[PDB]
């Protein structure tokens, strides 16, 4: 059966042309409301919260590890390169290369951080450590992106991610420092004013990773402390049927206004 909430989602997505995936947590209670929640869906780059996650981990037993400079050379660059374009021939490290693909959406800054981490797949085993059975990161940047229909790639539902972002910032999957760390990260975005936070009271407090790919794929996930209230957290994954599909922000920040009434 369906809430009111679902309802109105179904009425967004019907509206926008392309498929919308929803998870909201409430921390007061653990109650969630799903709209396809236990979907696949492309993550483009909010799968980059995964890798800089899996990296603070790493810093867990290996203290200095952040401060550890990386270089990057000609060939490192991608196809959007904000932060790292400025260190051609010089280096970024751990912790400046997180917050470059955190704070700035930076794909070489990932790729950086999944060569850390092994490749695709030490981004995986992180995820199943902490507990997340659905995340799968098959590919670096930029081809994580294709965002092709059916294609496993490189996706999770919006309740996995959900359940993971929780654990990561409210939670304690990673050490008091990291998790620390990862907030401070998540609420200094740069990418995300026209995606949920457009959609939510301006006094409330935001941490978000947006991502976008082809076929208009246009998300968001995000950390959200209203003032008088315990946090909730909220994923608005989005994707459309045509490969050239422009981006819709505006559905992600619709999503978030309908799931903020009576929070
Ligand atoms: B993620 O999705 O955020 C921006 C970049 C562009 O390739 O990837
Ligand atoms: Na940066």
């Amino acid at each position: 059966q369906t809430s009111a909430v679902q309802q109105k989602l179904a009425a967004l997505e019907k509206s926008s042309g392309g498929r919308l995936g929803v998870a909201l947590i409430d921390t007061a209670d653990n109650t969630q409301v799903l709209y396809r929640g236990d979907e696949r869906f492309p993550m483009c780059s909010t799968s980059k919260v995964m890798a800089a996650a899996a990296v603070l981990k790493q810093s867990e037993t290996q203290k200095q590890l952040l401060n550890q400079p990386v270089e990057i050379k000609p060939a490192d660059l991608v196809n959007y390169n904000p932060i790292a374009e400025k260190h051609v021939n010089g280096t970024m490290t751990l912790a400046e290369l997180s917050a470059a693909a955190l704070q700035y959406s930076d794909n070489t800054a990932m790729n950086k951080l999944i060569a850390q981490l092994g490749g695709p797949g030490g981004v995986t085993a992180f995820a199943r450590a902490i507990g997340d059975e659905t995340f799968r990161l098959d590919r670096t940047e930029p081809t994580l992106n294709t965002a092709i229909p059916g294609d496993p790639r490189d996706t999770t539902t919006p309740r996995a991610m959900a359940q993971t972002l929780r654990q990561l910032t409210l939670g304690h999957a990673l050490g008091e420092t990291q998790r620390a760390q990862l907030v401070t990260w998540l609420k200094g975005n740069t990418t995300g004013a026209a995606s949920i936070r457009a959609g939510l009271p301006t006094s409330w407090t935001v941490g978000d990773k947006t991502g976008s790919g082809d076929y208009g794929t246009t998300n968001d996930i995000a950390v959200i402390w209203p003032q008088g209230r315990a946090p909730l957290v909220l994923v608005t994954y989005f994707t459309q049927p045509q490969q050239n599909a422009e981006s819709r922000r505006d559905v992600l920040a619709s999503a978030a206004r309908i799931i903020a009434e009576g929070l």
